[PDB]
């Protein structure tokens, strides 16, 4: 929508006559007549959005030329701010200085000239109400909507193909075997996979399973990495090897546990199944390896015999939509009628019910709109195998977005299909690209947060893992939307361009690139930037690469003399032996994500980026030092980092009464201990995340516990994780009092602590501390007795303690939900109070001792008899790993 | 409720240990001991909550003496805290301060006594947890409120009494008569007389109408210096002019302007009745008077033709409660028989009727609920006569309120019977005494205007006047309610004690005092503050009396003496020409309001006490030169004063690197304009209401300070002000471009600017700015035309100002709702465009040419017209000062 760059261009504006004026003294007339006029056409152009726009030609006339006017004021602008800049560099103090000035203020000439035509524009509409405010519809007001809950985990109608398969399993024993599923795209097949591949039966038989996902394009060397993965400790030993050794090494590695199930997702061509075959070894066990394929021939090339998937029925159908559109509610009689016509209509793809589902949620529950878009579908889906159909639901769904939701979705598909989306990442990207402008109350990141979920409601995007707390973790779009979404922002919006090198593809030259916004590469990256390119208009660039690629030392200076005007810079993917002195002149920078590998400093000069909102580095050093004064940085709101960052002392200027007091920040990954000082936290007040990586008995050592003590200061920390490097354990450390820890502390993790179970009782102490995670040792001792305190804790997570003894009554964890226990080798049993918490949903046991496993049973029996007893208890689910324990 | 004192002893606790370890360094561990007790005990006291504690003798005595111990150890700690910091005064640089540390610590034996008795009662705590635990009830989450707009205005069944009443007047002309009302309290009379004073007859009838109070309790001269405030707008002169010259005056007044009517509220004694009367002259005019009263005998006398007030109706009385509980929606089918059945047994009084609404919101709207209220109905009406029964229903509402609720309508009854309770005030004080904690993400100002709305919804609150943006402005409790409340806070929970002597009574003596918590002192207050009394144990004074006592200069020091462990000090009503030394050394002040008239200078000292939030000044001077540093109390909250305060210069200490930002703060009401320096609005990140007053051409002018300017950093702000003090026109003002204003503003008023109407585009750019008070001139000029702009303004409020030409279109204010024209004498006729505003409901002219009330009518005509075409209009309403236009 032309609403968000001229909003976004607005906000801009007014940040830089607020806060720098000298920068925009030359131009600031002309740039305060833009601002104006870009209220103006903000508002026109949400008139024209009121009146239908796709079914009018005129009306995209209308708002064209706007969008132009818009994006040529904005490159204008940013070069006289970037060329202002340089001259403030210059620091030329000459009254008069000609050289470069002329030609500056000729920028700024440009920018009158913008200026002028937007005034021209403003011309043409000077009301900008004559004809089309007197058309306005779909006005009414918002309502909230609620957070994304688990719903409808059952399958609809994929039980009994489930059935069918799991019989297909084990048919001829002593033998390895491919079992195809075979159906359209978006039917289901991964839905009904990974059901099966979590079945009770199937879990049961085999003790060894493994989950693979193969692209349309995927790489066979990153695959066999991942299988070997999940079974070994240590993947350094076959980081050097070869894919067939790796192949090799993989079946050792799998034929050491018996039996096994492998799942391979989205087998697209014949080559990729014979390329990987080899790594499953054929060692005369009754071994199996499900396969799902949306075409027929390589189903038949696996195996004669493919499991062709069915289509849901009428009522399967309606019921699915209900499901969908009401959750745990019942749809009211009158739409009822509607709903099943629609859902006839849909011919039983769960897909397209889901996305039916999803637009009705959108508009409304009243039998108008359903009237509507039954009359919608009804013309849209006169065929069954043109795929275009799909298309064209998705278009119905995508038209009812709030334009807002309408560019996160679309820019969404900017990576790579199949590529699994870190939501943190995700919306950090969004408040850089400023698609996410200030609504209210809500801090950014949770407004963001919540547009995902809105989005996940929809059912546009589909989410993969859910963190132990539940929120979500990592999501993808369906392959279908991912298309869709790339056509879209690709041709009608102009939102992105990729970079794809085909067989045949050749890299767009300087003209094609001049028209470019953002630049997507996913592809071989090295080869284009051997080009040297340019590009004056990209302000994004984005590489979600599968490997790490060093950059050459030749190659460095490229990224930022290629583009000067960058905004968004995603290049974790890409390993920098250092940093050329170009990026210390990409001024209009927000967001900066990248990697390294020798990186041990952030220069100083670094902290001339005052622009800049997030940071991420992912560096192997264990010592990073941040030499680059975050704190004159007026806008920073995240300083991600691997390593231990040791932030600089602050200084207060010796003249100035500016309070460098950072208002925005809220992130401070892993910090070092060394610098947890009280300015440090004086300096972050809004403080949201902290995380400490070093030696953490600076930190918990009494005889230097100010400094937990300072942390007793970030009155609004929300998550804490403490990270011990240190390997020796040359003392024992106390965790200090529990008023110390402020008081909304929501989230802790330890790891590698090794302190007394006796300092449990501090942590049950903390009132609304809800997750505790404890791993690589954090807590040592072989007996523990629960004293109670942890009223609100609702995951526990035990991970590689040497504890024996665990007692405890049902009163000490009330609220537990999930109970993870990792590795716990030398635990003889587990309390089987635990068996009389309500709220104590799901266990998970995981490399533990049989007696832990016994008790696990007879906890999960119990559970079973008080559900059986009438009382309204949630259903409850145990997974030990290996299931002989 | 027990769970507040103890919640608060914690949270003053920890803050305590946090903050000052000094200050416990002496008894740190009794501390922590008496935190972790404490917490046990509220977690107990919680459990014992969720059972019904009246039911069993048992839990009563077990809930009982918790509290007392919480009490004596805050009775310990406070004196602790005291008396250390009086050491510290003290400077002894002894290692050993033998003397007197000995004193401190008795106090603190006394503290370690506490905690030892703590330790026991946790140890009796311990046994008969489990056996409390075992039962439960209610089992339920929270839910949503939402605010409370005005609904359910018209008055069920009442309009037969409104007409005969209005039939009743204008019976004899030329002649003075009083009409009685008479009916047991909560009957609705004063509803009844209300609605009679705002009909449109009557508005046309009588042109001089006036609305009074007269208590239980009233006082002649008071009510008369009011009635002549309307005529003419000073009273100070009067305050030197005896009561029967003012009933003279008067008299004159009112005679003066036509024909008139006055009602006068619930007279209670014909004594008052007799005594009043005077003023009103009997001039052989056709002039009415509306007494409201409880008794029969009153009213007999004033007239033997009293008006008995009938009861509501079974189908009145279930058309009314179904309004109350269902708000605009329908009963639903299944309660239908419930509804009626209660509202039968309410015997048609309709504060019984409202309460009962109340108590059925806080049940919920399910069958078994209405079910349970039926039955308990039922049980507490089977007597008519006796008033305890509506004591009992409050009771029976009163027992579904949150304890945080509870709380509260307790307090409320601390203000004086019949007071008009500042809401604003209200807030403060709630949050001062603690009732209101940190539960959540809102502001504590934002929970406490939910807690008031919720308690209006209960409708347990009536309300009087609301803002002119509609958020409540000042409430009341009803009698009946406010017995009840009094009666319980002082007998129950013994929250407070009102000392308020009868006659032969006497001021309850030194022992009584020392039992108890608060003093609300509403009669006499120099008499007792002549007793020179003493209490340690009195944590609050309150005093909201009628008119302004001074303090006489040899008994200022009675309360700092009299109290030393005082919080709240609510002297707003006294007026104290200086303040003692044993003021400054009250150390546990959260809360000060008080008034003066020569206090020119805030002390220094005045800002050693650390612990306040609020601060309130009612000085006459025009300057009142703070020199607290308020940069250093940390908890500060708002600095609310009336004359042009003048803040200290910040200082960043030189060799400290702890900032001084205050991040609490929310108001700066009215310091000067040459404190509105840059660093001022550094130190405020979080302010969120400024007001101005002084010389605005030193802000307006840019060569003093960018003033203006500055205001730009308060990225939060939402209510600016800017007086204007300065009566000569030295030169034109200028209004700083749009882009300045910090983004939010949504309340703006300028009185005295005298700027010109052109400006008025400027404050069109503002997008959220929702309430415009032009108040004295605030924009000079004679003709205005409107350019829009004004996208999201809500009410637009002009007052003495000489616009003779206002032009403006429909589309300059398309959201307006209200609109206020008072005295514009000079404007000719509104712009006709504004009759096409949809929103535009209520519009107001007072004391204007006559012109403009003939446009006016224009204006309602056509939206009559406009409603009764079938669009989905808002009624409308039009107000016009004098009954010939
Ligand atoms: O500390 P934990 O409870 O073990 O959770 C961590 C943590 O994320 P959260 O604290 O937000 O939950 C890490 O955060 P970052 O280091 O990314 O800031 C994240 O990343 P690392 O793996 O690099 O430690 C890691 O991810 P994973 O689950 O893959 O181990 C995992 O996150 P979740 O608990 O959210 O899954
Ligand atoms: O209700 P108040 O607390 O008395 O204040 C509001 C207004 O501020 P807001 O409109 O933002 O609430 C002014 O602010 P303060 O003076 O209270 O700081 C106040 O000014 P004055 O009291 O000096 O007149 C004015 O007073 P008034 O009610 O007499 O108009 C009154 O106006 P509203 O209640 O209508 O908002
Ligand atoms: N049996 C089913 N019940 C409900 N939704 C289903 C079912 N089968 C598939 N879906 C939905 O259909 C859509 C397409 O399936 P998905 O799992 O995304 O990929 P695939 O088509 O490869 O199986 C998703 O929204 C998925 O949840
Ligand atoms: N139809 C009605 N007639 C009278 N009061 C009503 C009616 N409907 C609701 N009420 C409420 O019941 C109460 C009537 O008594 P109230 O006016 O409070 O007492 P008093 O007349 O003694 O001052 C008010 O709270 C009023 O708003």
């Amino acid at each position: 929508m032309a609403n968000v760059a001229v909003e976004f261009l607005v906000e801009n504006l007014m940040q830089l006559l607020r806060d720098n004026v000298e920068l925009i003294s030359g131009v600031k007339e002309a740039a305060e007549s833009l601002l104006q006029d870009l209220n103006d056409f903000n508002a026109f152009l949400k008139q024209a959005a009121k009146c239908h726009i796709n079914e009018n030609e005129v009306l995209r006339e209308l708002v064209k030329k706007i969008r132009t006017v818009v994006n040529s004021a904005e490159d204008a602008i940013d070069k006289f701010v970037i060329e202002a800049k340089l001259h403030k560099d210059k620091g030329v103090t000459r009254v008069l200085d000609l050289p470069h000035y002329k030609r500056v203020k000729e920028v700024a000439g440009e920018i009158k000239a913008i200026r002028n035509k937007v005034r021209e524009i403003r011309q043409t509409d000077a009301i900008g109400l004559q004809a089309l405010q007197d058309d306005d519809l779909s006005a009414r007001g918002s309502e909230e909507r609620k957070p994304p809950v688990v719903e409808e985990d059952d399958v609809v109608g994929f039980d009994e193909e489930a059935d069918i398969v799991i019989n297909r399993l084990l048919g001829e024993s002593n033998h390895l075997e491919v079992v195809p599923v075979v159906g359209m795209p978006g039917l289901g097949k991964t839905t009904l996979a990974n059901k099966i591949y979590k079945h009770p039966k199937i879990g049961y038989e085999f003790f060894t399973r493994i989950w693979v996902y193969v692209s349309q394009s995927y790489r066979r060397r990153e695959l066999f990495l991942n299988i070997i993965s999940k079974f070994t400790r240590n993947t350094k030993q076959y980081h050097g090897m070869c894919e067939e050794d790796l192949a090799d090494e993989i079946q050792e590695f799998l034929g050491k546990g018996g039996k096994y199930l492998v799942v391979l997702d989205d087998v697209w061509s014949d080559e990729a199944w014979e390329r990987i075959k080899i790594a499953f070894p054929n060692n005369n066990k009754p071994n199996r390896v499900l396969l799902t394929t949306r075409d027929s021939k390589v189903a038949k090339q696996c195996n004669p015999i493919p499991h062709d998937l069915k289509f849901l029925t009428e009522d399967e159908s309606w019921i699915l939509l209900e499901k969908k559109v009401f959750h745990k509610d019942k749809c009211p009689p009158e739409l009822v009628l509607s709903g099943k016509s629609i859902a006839k209509k849909c011919k039983g793809l769960p897909l397209a019910i889901v996305v039916i589902a999803g637009a009705l949620i959108g508009k409304g529950k009243t039998p108008r709109e359903w009237k509507q878009v039954d009359d919608s579908v009804s013309e849209h889906l006169i065929n069954r195998d043109h795929p275009e159909n799909c298309n064209k639901l998705v278009q119905m769904s995508y038209d009812r977005l709030p334009y807002d939701l309408k560019a996160c979705f679309l820019y969404c598909s900017a990576f790579p299909g199949g590529f699994q989306i870190p939501a943190w990442k995700l919306i950090r990207l969004w408040i850089a690209e400023g698609f996410i402008q200030y609504k209210g109350h809500l801090s950014l990141e949770c407004k963001g947060e919540d547009n995902l979920n809105d989005l996940i409601n929809r059912n546009l995007v589909m989410v993969m893992e859910r963190t132990s707390d539940g929120q979500i973790k990592t999501c993808r779009l369906h392959d279908m939307l991912h298309e869709f979404c790339r056509q879209e922002a690709m041709k009608e919006e102009n939102l992105f361009q990729e970079i794809k090198l085909g067989s045949e593809q050749y890299f767009p030259g300087k003209r094609e690139l001049s028209t470019y916004r953002r630049l997507c590469i996913h592809s071989s990256v090295l080869d284009f930037f051997s080009t040297k390119p340019s590009a004056e208009h990209v302000r994004s660039f984005l590489s979600f690469s599968s490997k790490k690629i060093e950059m050459p030392s030749a190659d460095i200076p490229t990224i930022p003399k290629g583009f000067p005007l960058l905004r968004v810079l995603d290049v974790e993917s890409i390993n920098f032996s250092r940093f050329s002195r170009e990026f210390y002149q990409l001024y209009h920078l927000r967001y900066v994500a990248f990697s390294s590998d020798s990186i041990k400093i952030l220069p100083k000069l670094m902290g001339e980026l005052w622009n800049i909102q997030t940071i991420i580095i992912n560096t192997q050093q264990r010592t990073l030092d941040i030499q680059a004064n975050i704190w004159n940085m007026e806008r920073l709101r995240h300083l991600h980092t691997n390593s231990s960052a040791k932030l600089p002392v602050p200084v207060a200027p010796k003249n100035s009464k500016v309070t460098l007091v950072n208002q925005s920040l809220q992130t401070l990954s892993t910090i070092a201990p060394e610098s947890c000082t009280e300015e440090v936290f004086a300096r972050t007040p809004n403080l949201k995340k902290l995380g400490i990586r070093g030696k953490i008995s600076v930190l918990l050592d009494n005889k230097s516990a100010a400094s937990l003590k300072n942390v007793k200061r970030l009155e609004y920390l929300e998550n804490l994780k403490l990270i011990n490097d240190s390997s020796i354990q040359t003392s024992k450390l106390r965790l200090p009092p529990a008023y110390i820890f402020p008081t909304k502390l929501r989230k802790l993790t330890l790891l590698d602590t090794w302190l007394e179970w006796k300092d449990m009782s501090i942590l049950g102490q903390l009132e609304h501390l809800e997750v505790l995670k404890m791993k690589e040792n954090g807590f040592s001792g072989e007996s523990w007795e629960s004293t109670g305190g942890f009223c609100s804790l609702l995951v526990l997570w035990i991970e590689r303690t040497n504890l024996v003894s665990w007692k405890a009554s049902a009163d000490d964890f009330p609220r537990l939900k999930h109970l993870v226990l990792i590795c716990c080798d030398n635990l003889k049993e587990v309390p089987i109070a635990l068996a009389d918490i309500r709220s104590f949903q799901v266990m998970m046991l995981q490399n533990s001792t049989k007696t832990a496993a016994i008790s696990a049973r007879q906890i999960q029996a119990k559970k079973d008899n008080q559900t059986q007893q009438g009382t309204k208890n949630i259903a409850f689910k145990l997974s030990i790993f290996p299931p002989d324990l």
